[PDB]
């Protein structure tokens, strides 16, 4: 299956809500009678019309093993669907805070090198993820981790810059020129993919669990990072806060950081 456009909506059947997103409801589904998908309900006014037009004529298009494969919209009226392939194993977040204790070091870097390749391929085709966090990656039933990129992605040249202006995600993700000066550059979800690190290896703990958004923008600023998680080595420490540069230009690429990650692999 594969991207197709536009598609029916009488040829998709609704079974059970998933939850509520960001954007509005996503349900379980039945598509052709035949396929499992997840489908987001955008109500009218929840999403831009020129973010969605250009996400489904570009980003949508974009297939790989570790982005989550769009199979299709409907948007003759609103609530515009959605539609994706469904993950079986659910959110990666809730899945690290209920099966994290019973995983392998060696699986949490597989599941921080899924997300890397799958980055690494939107930074190919120059596109940012705004809100690289666990809650937007999904886990299938090999435990392999998909990225969830639906409106929150963003064209960006390489070595450019754009305005930071729109839907405010959490900040406790987000690198300095994002909160301090209102803009994003071609590694700002870098830094957020450092953050996602400190996720996976922390079991899905809240990273500045304990300061406000306030505080923590503040000591960031003053060059205080997320510490090194109790099943992070300090190898993969210094990956994930070689993510957390001030500066974009001295943060590595998402290729690079792939070439970091491989010969740790098992």
């Amino acid at each position: 299956l594969y991207f197709q456009g536009e598609l029916k909506r009488e040829e998709i059947t609704l079974l059970k809500e998933l939850g509520s997103g960001q954007f509005g409801v996503v349900k379980l589904g039945k598509w052709k009678g035949q396929y499992d998908v997840a489908v987001k309900m955008i109500k009218e006014g929840s999403m831009s019309e020129d973010e969605f037009f250009q996400e489904a004529q570009t980003m949508m298009k974009l297939s790989h093993p570790k982005l989550v494969k769009f199979y299709g919209v409907c948007s003759k009226e609103y609530p515009i669907y959605i539609v994706t392939e469904y993950i079986s194993n659910g959110c990666l977040l809730n899945y690290l805070r209920s099966h994290g204790k019973g995983l392998e070091p060696s699986q949490l870097l597989e599941m921080c090198y899924d997300v890397c390749e799958g980055m690494a391929f939107l930074e190919s085709h120059q596109f940012i993820h705004r809100d690289l966090a666990a809650r937007n990656c999904l886990v299938d039933r090999d435990l392999c981790v998909k990225v969830s990129d639906f409106g929150m992605t963003r064209y960006v040249l390489d070595d450019q810059y754009v305005s930071s202006v729109g839907t405010k995600f959490p900040v406790k993700w987000s690198a300095p020129e994002v909160f301090h000066y209102f803009k994003y550059s071609s590694k700002s979800d870098v830094w957020a993919f450092g953050i996602l690190m400190w996720e996976v290896f922390s079991l899905g703990k809240m990273p500045y669990d304990l300061y406000t958004n306030s505080e923590v923008v503040l000591k960031v600023s003053q060059g205080h990072r997320l510490y090194r998680p109790h099943l992070a080595s300090d190898t993969i420490y210094q990956i994930m806060y070689s993510c957390w540069h001030e500066l974009p230009e001295k943060r590595p690429t998402f290729q690079q950081l792939l070439s970091s990650i491989e010969p740790l692999r098992e």
